[PDB]
């Protein structure tokens, strides 16, 4: 109605159609709350950013690939700013509503274009996602604050080789999970019980990455998964447990409950979020909960968690992301204090 | 015939030191012959200047004069218009960033030079970002044994928890407050009563939300390593400095005695060390890259103890480059004068590059 969001969607990404569902359902919650106006962008599998008009279509469904060849007709390989050029193409906007699943949206890259563009944005400071994003990283800063997560071991090319199964068996246990440290969804992730499987996991996992994560498997089989929204003053959700078919309220023990949240709530401290995350936990047959990975930009889809987590806390999709919105003003302006002066220099 | 990209500048407070380092570095690369170079400042309002008002900015003429004139041309309408400048000379090959604190080792630009899809020279964003947030690198570096100062992080909340007599007894009577992302000494202040202690709690926290109040180490002199590469990183010889009154005094490497006034402090190429912590300092430098995600350049900062115990004190990613900076001599001392070295870092950012389409 006055005040423009930027909803930016797609990525080059192995989930790139799911990135134009949660798009979707984004837009229906912040045109259900009246108060902004919504200029969509699309990023295709090719890193280029496509103008408004065919993005519209994109979000619509339709066939994509027709819509991006006749746009990549219209670029200019001259300019080394065309990836970025359809951003203009609508004028000024107020705020960037980021919804890219994968390499763009949860590893800081986009984040840093915001910030040299000065406008206020949703979601985690682009350190936040780098660390959440590298599986490494991650376990390193959730380990050296107490949060409770699997044994783990960092290689590379080089020290890989002073790594036999033998001595990771010593560490880690006879089943782990070998894996690339930035990479995301799929690829690069082995579930190794042997000396074979652990040679040719290594093989292949240092194809997506030169830094490779080795940790313990968890022996129980009960997925954990809490939302939590803020910034200085974080909410938790309601605990999601498996029994897709999600039981909420999770139904565990009252010290179990408020262990787990109080672990997603450190975790997203101790990481730099802001805004929006949810922290996945795997529970041990002796109801013994370990935090997985954060997920810093969450699906929104129609089966997706997320989508509904929040029902149970009485928020809505129009009052989520119109929380989502206040938080990303809030942050922008706190930052506005910090001071970047200096005592001129000269011969 | 390759085009390099010599970014300057910011809006940091380290934008000064920026022109020393970027016009060395604009003098190495003429020297190999081989590239064609673009210059390009950021002014203090965060917006690149077209390649022609640079120039200017770059031989020392007055900025703001050159930056308002500037600034008269800009579409207010635009909201890619801070980095329009970009193109205002057509495309090139690769990125040299040589703009410190705020812009280049925080990630930000590394993020942008992602998005056009160029090489770059230097860390990748989440190099620079964990190696900028002090309280970050320290907590990566406690977790794989490398050694550094006792601290305690706050903000502004937490910060009245920690009275003196609280902070005396868990540190002692000088300690060392400091906000989180920063450089050049700005932000830091060297603390021994409780008149001092909140008057630094409130100089640094306008600078951050995040402060660290470390143990000060009561050694003599300071340590500074270069090591440079990808995959297989070189380390160089262990430099050190020392200011007037810095273990029998008060005095410590302040922005005063780094680049207002250099003139009294002494250098050691290589630093006289033992056989032992020599060996020991170029392991943890060593180490330190590698947990802290690094590529292509950076420098490590050691604190050296009364008995001689090496501290890791600080990573700087987008390391200084003027003609009292440590990263423009230790290099010679492998056979590697200034040309030879920014022609390495350059095939490093492009063999990175390369790399990286492949590990897709
Ligand atoms: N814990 C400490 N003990 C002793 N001296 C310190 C300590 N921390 C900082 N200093 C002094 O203050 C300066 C600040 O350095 P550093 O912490 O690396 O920050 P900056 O990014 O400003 O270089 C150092 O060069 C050193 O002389
Ligand atoms: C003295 C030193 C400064 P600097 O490189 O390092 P510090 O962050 O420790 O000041 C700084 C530019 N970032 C030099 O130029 O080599
Ligand atoms: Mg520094
Ligand atoms: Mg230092």
């Amino acid at each position: 109605t006055k005040k423009r969001v930027a909803l930016i969607f797609g990525g080059n990404s192995s989930e790139h159609d799911v990135s134009k569902r949660s798009a979707q359902n984004f837009y229906n919650a912040i045109e259900a709350t009246g108060k902004y106006e919504i200029i969509v962008f699309a990023i295709a599998q090719n890193g280029f950013f496509l103008d408004t008009e065919s993005s519209k279509k994109i979000l619509a469904l339709e066939d994509e690939q027709p819509i991006v060849d006749a746009f990549m007709k219209t670029v200019d390989a001259s300019d080394p700013l065309a990836r970025i050029h359809a951003l203009k193409s609508a004028g000024d906007f107020d705020i960037f509503f980021p919804v890219v699943h994968g390499n763009l949206g949860e590893d800081g890259t986009l984040q840093g274009l915001f910030k040299l563009l000065d406008k206020p944005y949703v979601g985690a400071p682009l350190r936040g996602h780098a660390v959440s994003f590298d599986k490494a990283l991650t376990k390193e800063l959730l380990t050296v604050n107490g949060i409770r997560n699997t044994k783990y071991i960092v290689v590379d090319p080089e020290s890989a080789n002073n790594w036999s199964w033998d001595k990771i068996v010593a560490e880690l246990g006879n089943i782990v999970f070998v894996k690339a440290a930035n990479q995301g969804s799929s690829v690069g992730i082995s579930r190794v019980t042997n000396a074979e499987e652990y040679t040719e996991a290594l093989s292949d996992s240092f194809q997506y990455d030169y830094k490779v994560l080795i940790e313990e498997a968890v022996n129980g089989a009960r997925e954990l998964e809490v939302g939590v929204i803020g910034n200085d003053q974080p909410l938790v959700s309601e605990i999601g447990a498996h029994t897709v078919h999600f039981q909420i309220p999770a139904q565990l023990s009252p010290e179990v409950t408020k262990e787990v949240k109080q672990m997603a709530l450190d975790a997203y401290k101790v990481l730099n979020l802001r805004g929006e995350a949810r922290m996945d936990f795997l529970l041990d047959e002796n109801n013994v909960p370990y935090l997985g990975e954060p997920n810093t930009l969450p699906g929104f889809t129609n089966m997706s968690l997320f989508k509904r987590l929040w029902d149970y806390s009485d928020i809505n999709n129009a009052k989520l992301v119109d929380m989502l919105i206040d938080y990303g003003f809030e942050d922008f302006a706190q930052n506005k204090k910090l001071s970047y002066s200096f005592v001129s220099l000269g011969e």
